[PDB]
């Protein structure tokens, strides 16, 4: 019994994370086998965030202008080259402590542990979830640049985010490990803006099925709805809109508890009409959308 | 910017997690040095003296990954057993075993069959309690915090209790809790808010740019008091009012001034409003969780 926001144990990402330092910038980087793979941005300047050109910035760069330090070893950068918003640093050492990986490029609403270290060192974990506007709300200070984003299903850590920036509201941008930024953002100081947030529908439906699982049914209701009806709710709640897709995926989670996905639905959609009335559901007092239907099954049975 | 639950992470507490098992349960140890701990009911009104000499070493099944530790020596302290290993952990961290108090907050890393499987930050109720996160086979998993390099392990989780909140022990097999360590009729007592909590994560929310819950008043601690335990708050002592100097003086908001927009909130809700996107007081924070997550201590 229980619900909390479990992050995946941070160890195989701890053995990975090393100090980058050129000029006078210093963040983290990622070292997988003989690479290292950091943010571009720390070969700027303050001055050179408002339009760097990165190309022509790297090219006045030799390899012994970056300074990489895992624990009190400094490695030796051998090679450079940049992928899209990440600058990749061949070094002469492979990385011993190299746990099996992937770099996969997740979508709104998947959630994922981040690992927040600051001059290659980690200070905490946490859990959170790619927003629909593509921003994370995270944890971050100066510093944390590099800090990355990841899964562990089964043995094989799945890396999925590095931080780039934080934005004028306080919420946090960046990219996969092939350097694509998630959402319109670009690794520039620039006048740029998170788009408006929404919930993520699917993930609050599976919450509300951890819920039940856990034995609160309180919310529940002998209504159905139609697809489109909810969504026509749903939108005036700024929810993201509720797929055919999102039906199948709660499938599952639907047989376990004897609740059809539409049954829920109704119930959803008579939560945000009436609010809690001073009730709580698995600890809160909102509607929690940071637990996906994947998330729930793997914490409520195993 | 930014304010989240934040574990420690839990890449020293991993390399010393193991499987246990004596005849049909299997739960999880920890490794340090050559010694494993457990929870003592993987022997089982039971009389454990009576149950471990019935025991041998070979009874003891104790797996590292896919490697097997034999088991040389055996035995009992408190509520935990002491499984001797001819393999020293290669793995073993600094660490030492301390005894937490209710308010203070730890890391969980929850395994099962000795894999580690997530990790969460929680606190030790006033009821001494803990709301986590458990399914069977969770018992032996650990909670601990990290100060510099040294781990400092606090809790092994032993049993749930009928409301789905969980209780265990310290290291040395003490129980936090009028608890024991057997299927009997257990229940935890009624639960209070840890006041100085609330207090740090209002302190967290004004350095994070939410000021809107802030007003004029001040309070006198015996006032602010009478107020706490009307709304089922822990006492606040002047020792918490000393811990909570440091918040105070970053922020220029005298403790006493918090306190009053703290009573303000529980005599008059939050009325439609959020503090650090939470419509609930939050009280598992600690004063030093707030400054070290507002400062960025690395481990
Ligand atoms: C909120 C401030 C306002 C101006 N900057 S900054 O610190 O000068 N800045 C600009 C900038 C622009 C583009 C890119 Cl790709 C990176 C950066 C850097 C950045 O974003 N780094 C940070 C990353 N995460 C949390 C941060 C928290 C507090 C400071 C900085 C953080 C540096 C951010
Ligand atoms: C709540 C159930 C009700 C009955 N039992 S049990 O599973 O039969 N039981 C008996 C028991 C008695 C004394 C002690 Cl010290 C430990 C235990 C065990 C226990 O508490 N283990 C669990 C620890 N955390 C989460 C668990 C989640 C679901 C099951 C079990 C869990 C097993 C607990
Ligand atoms: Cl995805």
């Amino acid at each position: 019994s229980g619900f909390r926001k479990m992050a995946f144990p941070s160890g195989k990402v701890e053995g990975c994370m090393v100090q980058v330092t050129c000029g006078t910038t210093t963040l983290n980087g990622l070292w997988l086998d003989d690479v290292v793979y950091c943010p571009r941005h720390v070969i700027c300047t303050s001055e050179d965030m408002l339009n760097p050109n990165y190309e022509d910035l790297l090219i006045r760069k030799s390899n012994h202008n970056f300074l990489v330090q895992a624990g009190n070893v400094q490695l030796r950068v051998i090679g450079h080259s940049m992928q899209n918003c990440v600058l990749k640093l061949k070094v002469d050492t492979a990385n011993p402590k190299t746990p099996k990986y992937k770099f996969v490029r997740i979508q709104p609403g998947q959630t994922f542990s981040v690992l927040a270290c600051y001059n290659g060192s980690p200070s905490g974990v946490y859990q959170c979830a790619m927003r629909p506007n593509f921003t994370i709300k995270g944890s971050f200070l100066n510093g944390s640049c590099g800090s990355v984003g990841f899964n562990i299903d089964y043995d094989c850590v799945s890396f999925c985010y590095m931080h780039h920036m934080e934005l004028p509201t306080g919420v946090h941008a960046g990219t996969d490990l092939e350097g694509n930024f998630y959402g319109p953002f670009v690794d520039r100081q620039t006048a740029q803006a998170a788009g408006t947030d929404t919930t993520i529908t699917v993930n609050v439906l599976a919450w509300l099925y951890a819920a039940v699982i856990n034995g609160d049914r309180w919310f529940l209701n002998r209504f159905t709805t139609t697809l489109n009806d909810f969504n026509l709710v749903a939108m005036k709640y700024n929810y993201e809109p509720l797929t055919q897709d999102h039906v199948d995926i709660l499938g599952p989670l639907s047989a376990q508890t004897g609740i059809a996905v539409l049954d829920m639905c109704a119930s959803l959609k008579e939560l945000l009409q009436n609010g809690m009335n001073g009730r709580t559901i698995l600890g809160s007092a909102l509607l929690e959308d940071e637990f996906t239907p994947f998330d729930v099954v793997r914490q409520c049975s195993g």
